[PDB]
């Protein structure tokens, strides 16, 4: 597996959940990576050089995915609910000494991201979500052509272990299908091949896959929980957050982006990128001048 | 290997102008159609299909591509496999059996032909009993987060091939019973006969058929609900008398009754609630035999 990171270090940060496994490079303040589904944090090799230059760049795998440990899901899904999540970077950051960082989350990430934004946003300076929506709003806007679109949301969460044992029969088919099917140019030619290797190693661990349905699990249950309690309570993420979307991407399928999170966060800025949902891979130039305008600021 | 579940019953192959639909036939007097849906075969009536043959000559078929049925080849709107095609299908099968005015009860997806049917050609049709469904126009209205979860099948079956046929064929097995015994009451395959599930377990286990059993989801969430959006805009409702059962804890019910959801579409329903979940036939097969019986008798 290649290092897609060349100049970065390579942490094992240890909290009480397991070990976050990141790569840390630059210098300047800190600034926290955060990838999504079906990746690790090898997604951000074509940005966090850029942003590196600026910042020091941490670039973890969640809880569960990529090289990080795996922590014993339970009946709730707890560990794999964003909630949870955020708690462990959270302290993991807290031993690299970072008690207020920058953070940039994608897909799962950017879920963990403003759910970490909404639980402890004294640890955020800035925060940027890129192709998404709250998880409670794509949820609520689940209509025919969104359950078509995102029929993964359904499928994955279904109990175990039936996305479990439908995945193993052939995990590179889904892996590459699901990278494929939501860039711009719907193949994987936005990707790096030792990327997509990357992508491709972690879902062969049936492990692995099963942490992945356990997120989606939360995703359908406790995280639009979390979520629904916020939205109906009015509580708006203080933090000054940047939305980024890809014109072709997941959040943009079912709403205005930049309207729904102006109903989330007090103080949000958005731009669409020409791109699908893989933005700092498919428009890697555009994201990371973007993200490094907004966490310059 | 496979067990014969309808002692008495002849098999017809039945020729259409799509392929053959394969039939259990038995009993003598008025025509009456049994359509099963997925991912079962005809044999799902193997315990009412008995009862009702002591008063009607009951056919039991293999939906188009399902079961023994041909399955026709698909095409790029999955026409063979839109409940109007099916329905039209039938027509043609009953046609063959000189029967142009029949009976019919239909479950999952043969419901789905069958109201269908019912909207196309409402004269073919003396009675229609639809069993644990609601229109597919319904359905797909009523898609929320809870609705999703619970019929996620209806999105992830409609993926653009190959996607569902691939992770199908991970775990056909596993998949065929997780679906029979998931939307049971009991929760395991304890409702149905062991010589049924070994029916439904090498019909699923064909790639063939898994990939019909897609199109029929394909063509679910594309042309059979835009066939269903025009027959609601125009107001169009089904003018057969017809009885929808319902499982208890079936796909059907929710909050709102299913029945109060058939009235917005016939102008003549009736309908019962069958302790049951998904599989009336099979999880209360009696309870079901009766309400057909009675329906079906006036
Ligand atoms: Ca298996």
């Amino acid at each position: 597996l290649a290092d897609l990171f060349p100049g970065f270090g390579s942490e094992w940060i240890n909290t009480s959940s397991g070990r976050i496994f990141a790569r840390v490079g630059g210098d300047g303040p800190p600034l926290l990576l955060l990838h999504g589904f079906p990746q690790t944090h090898v997604m951000w090799h074509r940005v966090a050089p850029k942003l590196a230059e600026r910042f020091k760049v941490i670039v973890a795998d969640l809880p569960g995915y990529g090289w990080s440990d795996m922590p014993e899901s339970d009946e709730q899904h707890t560990p794999y609910t964003k909630r949870a999540m955020a708690k462990q970077l959270i302290e993991a950051m807290e031993q690299l000494g970072h008690v207020h960082f920058a953070l940039a989350g994608h897909d799962r990430g950017a879920r963990v991201s403003y759910r970490l934004a909404l639980d402890s946003p004294g640890r955020l300076s800035k925060l940027a979500v890129l192709d998404i929506l709250p998880t409670y709003e794509y949820w609520q806007r689940m209509n025919r052509a969104y359950a078509l679109k995102i029929y993964h949301w359904s499928f994955l969460a279904q109990p175990a272990p039936l996305p479990e044992n439908l995945l193993g029969g052939d995990p590179d088919f889904y892996v590459k299908a699901k990278l494929a099917s939501w860039t711009r140019a719907g193949d994987l030619s936005a990707f790096d091949p030792r990327a997509v290797e990357h992508y491709r190693i972690a879902f062969a661990d049936p492990m692995r896959r099963h942490v992945m349905c356990e997120d989606y699990r939360a995703g359908a249950y406790a995280d639009f929980e979390h979520d629904k309690i916020d939205v109906e309570a009015g509580n708006k993420i203080p933090v000054p957050m940047l939305a980024l979307w890809g014109a072709s991407g997941i959040a943009q399928s079912a709403a205005t982006p930049l309207d729904v999170w102006r109903k989330w966060a007090s103080d949000v800025q958005g731009a669409p990128i020409e791109s699908g949902h893989f933005l700092p891979e498919e428009a890697p130039d555009q994201t990371a001048e973007a993200l490094v305008r907004f966490f310059s600021a």
